[PDB]
């Protein structure tokens, strides 16, 4: 039977909460947390990757001006390796590709979608695989806002996404079933950089609809 609750920052699977700054990159930090979770799982080493050589090199996004996860984890795979974040560290604007192979962290052998809307689907590969990428809907105040229990806005647009986050883990608190979500706006937004998303309540904020993780 699949947990009930999984958290993958009790488990070491999960980097401190990042800052992206003024830069479109929302999509890169994405790429990289759920890269850092299939690292930590088959290699033992929790590290920091570059966000800055995924937004400086991914040809098919448009560096600070947004981009998919799908782009990047194909790039991975295309490109033999990302470096970490030491070897290629975040700046937060564009700037020529300075990949180097000799500050490789990780490789990507190809990554996997889950099913658009399916919420049952995104639990079980949570619970199977690790963190995954997922795009929401975060323009409300509310979003902005939040501090503490599970949010919920019946004003969440569900076909209207526009922000790439890290589903971390999933549970339930009182009663309300979420999502933990690992958001990119610093330790400073939310509770200490995290939000925990209303689960199994109609696909709140479109969480199941673009929802992928890399195979390593
Ligand atoms: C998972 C999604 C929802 C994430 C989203 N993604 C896109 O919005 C996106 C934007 C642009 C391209 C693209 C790829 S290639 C190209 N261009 C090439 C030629 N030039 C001429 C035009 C642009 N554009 C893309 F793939 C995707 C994103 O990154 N966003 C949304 C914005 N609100 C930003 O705020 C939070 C995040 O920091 C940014
Ligand atoms: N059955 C479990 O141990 C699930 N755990 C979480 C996990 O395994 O990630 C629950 C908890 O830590 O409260």
């Amino acid at each position: 039977r699949a947990p009930d609750s999984v958290d993958y920052r009790k488990k070491g699977y999960v980097t401190p909460v990042k800052n992206q700054g003024q830069c479109g990159s929302c999509w890169a930090f994405s790429s990289v947390g759920a890269l850092e979770g299939q690292l930590k799982k088959k290699t033992g080493k929790l590290l920091n990757l570059s966000p800055q050589n995924l937004v400086d090199c991914v040809s098919e996004n448009d560096g600070c001006g947004g981009g998919y996860m799908t782009n990047a984890f194909q790039y991975v795979q295309k490109n033999r390796g990302i470096d970490s974040e030491d070897a290629y560290p975040y700046v937060g604007q564009e700037e020529s590709c300075m990949y180097n192979p000799t500050g490789k962290a990780a490789k990507c052998r190809g990554y996997r979608e889950i099913p658009e809307g399916n919420e049952k689907a995104l639990k079980r590969a949570v619970a199977r695989v690790g963190p995954v990428s997922v795009a929401i809907d975060a323009s409300l105040t509310s979003f902005q806002f939040y501090s503490k229990g599970v949010y919920y806005d019946e004003s969440c647009n569900s076909d209207n996404l526009n922000h790439a986050v890290l589903a971390v883990g999933y549970g339930i608190q009182k009663g309300n079933k979420h999502w933990i979500i690992k958001n990119s706006w610093g330790e400073n937004w939310g509770n200490k950089g995290y939000i925990l998303m209303a689960r199994n309540k109609n696909n709140a904020c479109g969480i199941a609809n673009l929802a992928s993780f890399p195979k390593m």
